DNA sequence: GCCTTGCCGGGTAA
DNA sequence: CGCGCCGGAACTTAC
DNA sequence: GTTCCGGCGCG
DNA sequence: CCGGCAAGGC
């Protein structure tokens, strides 16, 4: 239950700003990776890890949190066939997420890849799907908005929050 | 004259 | 033999 | 954000 | 992601 919102926010930051990854190496290696990059030393290390740590305990996952510092950010790993699945066969079911888990997704998902400016209310995706979700969430809890197709050189979609809900959305998802 | 939201280009943080 | 955890990091582009 | 590399370890 | 701009509704 309360791993469950964990769960959904560390998700978000994943689909976001990570990655599942599924690799086959020379060979015939392999491993399965839960991955959440950054820029923020303090972000990962401070916020992100000790919450993938809670999780980690309460799966018995034996696997270590790798915190890989590159050039251009911070690259949170954990290696674990398990936690991998665990977190693919939630994205699986991400349209039967209760309140909670919507809530804790959109909030990690605008902490990845939100106008942090707070100015606009915007969220960013090549995945209309994925945003095509979001939007139901955020308009059966009161927050109007729509999608669009935003930078066509890469084909990566918009949310726009509007701003008539601002308050509404500021309170109930980011807090 | 003001507010909201679509348009679009730069380059850093994915 | 086939496979799963570490530790980087070069590489490209989606935010 | 994604996938290479060479490492070690399991039965 | 950021952030200037302007179309358009009030
Ligand atoms: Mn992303
Ligand atoms: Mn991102
Ligand atoms: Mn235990
Ligand atoms: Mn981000």
């Amino acid at each position: 239950e309360n791993v469950s919102g964990i769960s959904a926010y560390l998700l978000g930051l994943i689909i976001g700003d990570g990655g599942l990854y599924k690799l086959k190496y020379k060979g015939n290696r392999s491993e399965y990776r839960v991955v959440i990059t950054q820029k923020s030393e303090n972000l990962i290390k401070q916020h992100i890890a000790p919450l993938m740590q809670f999780l980690i305990d309460e799966l018995n996952v034996k696997s270590k949190i790798q915190i890989v510092k590159g050039d251009t950010r911070y690259e949170l790993r954990v290696s674990s066939k398990k936690l991998y699945y665990y977190f693919a066969n939630m994205l699986e079911r991400i349209r039967l997420f209760n309140m909670r888990e919507q809530i804790a997704f959109i909030k990690g998902l605008y902490v990845a890849e939100g106008d942090k400016t707070l100015k606009r209310l915007r969220i960013w995706n090549k995945n209309k799907a994925l945003l095509e979700i979001v939007s139901r969430w955020l308009n059966n809890l009161g927050v109007r908005n729509t999608i669009h197709l935003d930078d066509h050189r890469h084909g990566v979609y918009v949310l726009n929050i509007s701003l008539r809900d601002r308050i509404k959305f500021v309170h109930t998802i980011l807090s």
